[PDB]
């Protein structure tokens, strides 16, 4: 009846978020390219919550028109939450990057996120109980060597979302906007970012959250009054906080 | 024989930079859409410096292919400096924006700048005497109400450029990357951002630099060892300094 839209639902944080919210009886619109994985997730959602309605959207969100079309197709649904989670990364020096991939990364991590945020805001700003959650990274607040382009995309996500969140608050909007900033999380991110499958976090990363743990944090952020949900890089504690960037409003 | 590439040369900061560097006897590649204004600038550059060679590129940089084709066409030139100055803004709430314009803004402010930075770095990283200068904004370090999307584009430019600059330094590169962050500057920026010609800074803005003053700052940043050239929002003093963002390298 009321729906949560999750982009990048087919694996990782998005997948676990779907499973967690199914635990709360929510209906879901699950968006990704991998139809097969979406269908697997759907089965798992329905096992957790038989009365959850699930809508699958097999869509490449790296195309701006595809994003517009996606949103237009939801017009007959009551969306209470929209989660802009689809995204990927890259490891390489700038002088070494493949522009096809980096261009796509800009279209996905920045453009698709801006298009859906904008369209959601346009027709949810005055609707009670609505929430926009954009997924940045701790890398959207502090730069990581060998990941400059990706970090920059997340600085965009962080600044955009903090700006939007404060615009809505100050303008008396009913819509709330939030930003999740994970650190290391065990998903397919490293595999896609290095361009080779089967990275093992247990044998390569000293500190990381599971995707299930990150989904829990995401849920805590939604239910909170805080704008920012960020993992501390030193302690790996999850912190609900106010905007981190300077704001001239 | 050695060239400075200036994007957005047809008005504002870019225009004044061309005239200043002409004063230094430099040769120029001037890029923009307005052929007529490019030719006017060319006349003025030649009046300042008859021995400066001037190459004009009438190009819409909001199309990624056009940016690639632009760069490939300079292959026979010796580029010592590339300035990613083309860009525009918008004033409006997120819920009120026009997606065509904001989509274009992402393609120009973010994508064209990334493409040219990446391409320049690819074949200049080890070349003595080369400089990349990306034009951000004071709004790429502090968020301005009613300009959230644009500010996010400039947080991208700031983080990308600081990240790149540090990557190059840490890696022993000969190439130097810099970021200029103007505050209010008397250009066509307000006209294009409100979608309304004829804005008068003298009667509407308490503090602003002229485009000529900002060109001078730009020149000081190139000659400096500093990564960041930023205008103080309270004093409007120009400061040469190091990265502002948290960096983990």
């Amino acid at each position: 009846m009321k729906y949560t839209v999750i982009t990048g639902a087919s694996s990782g944080i998005g997948y676990e978020t779907a499973k967690l919210l199914a635990g709360k009886g929510k209906s879901l619109v699950l968006v990704a390219r991998r139809t097969s994985e979406l269908e697997k997730l759907r089965d798992e959602v329905k096992q957790i919550s038989p009365d959850s309605d699930v809508i699958l959207k097999s869509v490449d969100l790296a195309d701006n028109q595809n994003v517009h079309d996606l949103y237009e197709g939801l017009k007959e649904l009551d969306i209470e939450t929209l989660i802009n989670n689809a995204g990927f990364g890259d490891f390489d020096l700038v002088q070494d990057i493949e522009l096809g991939k980096i261009e796509k990364m800009l279209r996905l991590n920045i453009e698709a996120l801006t298009i859906l945020s904008s369209l959601f805001a346009r027709d949810h700003h005055d609707i009670e109980g609505t929430t926009l959650v954009n997924i940045s990274s701790l890398g959207g607040y502090r730069i990581v060597p060998n990941a400059v382009t990706y970090c920059a995309t997340k600085f965009y996500v962080s600044a955009y979302t903090e700006g939007l969140a404060q615009e809505l608050q100050k303008g008396g909007a009913k819509l709330r906007a939030k930003v999740l900033a994970p650190a290391a999380t065990e998903t397919e991110f490293v595999d896609r970012a290095r361009g080779e499958a089967g990275f093992d976090y247990s044998k390569n990363v000293h500190k990381y959250h599971t995707a299930a743990e990150m989904a829990g944090f995401l849920h805590q952020l939604i239910e909170s009054d805080a704008i920012v949900g960020i993992v501390d890089g030193e302690t790996y504690e999850f912190e609900l906080r106010g905007p981190l960037f300077n704001y001239a409003g």
